[PDB]
Parts: structure tokens; sequence; C-alpha cells
């Protein structure tokens, strides 16, 4: 899949407590912001760094978003205290969890939007990002 940052795809809505973005952005929005990897020599931080291991879902709501149903996963770095990392995704939004591969909530619908045949997450679990060693079939 072609996602535009950790395992997320567009269409996904991002919102780190780590920054002052307390409220809704696009994958896009921090994708672009974060487009250099590391500012090291000007603005420390700016880097694809956070949820580098991967993201364990801490708590789960589900909602609606401006007339859409959403899956709001609140995720877990390893470490919260870097930021809580909150996310409004759709309900077919694959989710590649550690130990089991390409998972879901709705995993049959999933296959049958996305084409990925996916196994049935729980709370708790961690999704890894495209390049990640333990993801193996990403």
């Amino acid at each position: 899949p072609s996602t535009i940052w950790h395992c997320f795809l567009k269409g996904t809505r991002l919102c780190f407590h780590k920054e002052s973005n307390k409220e809704w952005q696009d994958v896009e929005d921090f994708a672009r912001a974060a487009s250099c990897d590391n500012e090291e020599e000007i603005q420390m931080g700016t880097h694809k760094g956070y949820g580098s291991d991967g993201l364990k879902l801490l708590s789960h709501e589900e909602s609606v978003s401006f007339g859409e149903s959403v899956l709001k996963l609140t995720f877990d770095p390893g470490t919260v205290e870097d930021g809580l990392l909150t996310v409004e995704c759709k309900l077919d939004h694959p989710f590649y969890v550690k130990n089991k591969g390409w998972s879901s909530f709705y995993p049959s619908l999933t296959v049958v939007q996305h084409g990925i045949p996916c196994c049935e997450i729980h709370i708790g679990d961690v999704c890894l990002p495209p390049g990640h060693p333990d993801a193996i079939n990403f």
C-alpha cells in the first residue's frame, strides 16, 4: 500500500499531542511538514521518528466525523510520554499489527475496499511502519 506516513493511508487524520497539533490535520499535512527527516541544524524534532518502532493501540473510540463514521485510535510509541497520537480513519483502514500482519476492525470490509485480507486486531496491538524489520510483508 502507498502510505503517506507510517502505516497510514490518505484520508486519515493525524493528531500528535507531542506537538501543538491538538486538532485534526491530514496525513499529507504532517508528511509535508516533516518532509525533511531531520532539521538538526535548525529545529530538531522534525523526524519520521515518532512511532519508528511501532504504534501500540492504547484505546479506541468509534465516532462520527463530519458525517463519516471513523475509527479513532489512541496510539503509543512505546513510551507515550513523547505524546499521545490520536487518529481518525475509515472503518476499512488496514493496520500492520506486530506479530499478526495486516489486521483491521472490519477485515471482511478491508479486503473488499483495499484488496487486503486482514486479521482481527486487539486493544493493545501495535502497528508497524514500512521499513520496520519486524514488518515482514508490507
